[PDB]
């Protein structure tokens, strides 16, 4: 049974190329590269990762293939391309055979997601990379969910993976009393879908990590982890790090051990055994 870490990064930092790294973030703004990670899965008694685009253009997906390209200890990378470029399939044909399994686009950053979204061009590439068995991660804000709703029901071919949970507003749980029931009716929306999966990854970082950590969060999100598995079912959950991103917020180690000690209460062990590598294994077509 595959154990993996769904979702983590790797990058040689150069502070242009990530404008997401922004003030106070100090701790990201160095490299991050397979040999730091090893040692880091090797204590969670993880096997293998799955590394994902950090910063939008082909080089990246370069970049992370080369790292991937004889590396056993990482089962497959999720790439960038650009998807509304009519060229989509010739670019794609670079990379065959090897271990990219899907696509994703920051469309956080977008300014207007559903207008994006929306857009026929970028629909025609999304559903090019599902009727060829592509995965497609999903990377929005939890006041975006609604604005991508359409798009998700409207790509059914192939598996679309929520990143971050759709990333709930922990930092805003004790000040807002709609910030968690906003967001688990759209996640229930969203999980309504049957090929929408979910990763439990990145959370740890949507709570007030500048200030620190503290117990009340570890609350909130466990809230979350529960209404994940309501809404999706345990067949549907996917552990991921979100390393070295998390490294704001949490150790490695804090971040897979609280999704353990969640895993130990709410899920058979079979159920575990899926949370902890084998949905992932299943969605992107792992060996
Ligand atoms: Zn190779």
């Amino acid at each position: 049974a595959l154990r993996i870490d769904s979702h983590q990064h790797f990058w040689r930092y150069r502070a242009a190329d990530y404008p997401w790294i922004g003030a106070g973030m100090g701790v990201l703004a160095r490299d991050y590269l397979p040999d730091a990670l090893h040692p880091l899965m090797h204590a969670q008694a993880l096997g293998a990762s799955i590394a994902v685009q950090a910063r939008a253009g082909r080089d990246e997906t370069a970049f992370l293939l080369e790292l991937a390209c004889d590396e056993a200890r990482i089962a497959a990378v999720v790439g960038w391309e650009d998807l509304r470029a009519p060229q989509l399939a010739e670019r794609v044909a670079e990379w065959r055979g090897t271990k990219l399994r899907g696509f994703r686009h920051q469309l956080q950053d977008e300014a207007d997601v559903r207008a994006f979204v929306d857009d026929a061009d970028f629909a025609r590439g999304v559903a090019w990379l599902q009727a060829n068995d592509y995965v497609y991660d999903v990377l929005v804000f939890e006041r975006q969910l609604p604005d991508v709703q359409a798009f998700c029901a409207r790509h059914d071919a192939h598996w679309l993976v929520l990143d971050h949970a759709g990333k709930p507003a922990l930092a805003e749980f004790d000040r807002d009393d709609t910030a968690l029931a906003r967001w688990r009716a759209a996640l229930r929306e969203l999980a309504a879908l049957p090929h929408v999966v979910c990763k439990l990854s990145g959370l740890v970082t949507e709570a007030d990590w500048r200030r620190g950590l503290r117990a009340s969060d570890l609350r909130h999100i466990e809230q979350c982890l529960d209404a994940a598995l309501d809404a999706f079912g345990p067949q549907r959950l996917m552990f991921g790090s979100d390393w070295p991103v998390c490294l704001l917020a949490a150790s490695y180690d804090e971040v897979a051990s609280l999704v353990e000690r969640w895993a130990e209460s709410r899920l058979s062990a079979a159920e575990r055994s899926a949370l902890w590598g084998g949905t992932a294994a299943r969605c992107y077509a792992l060996p």
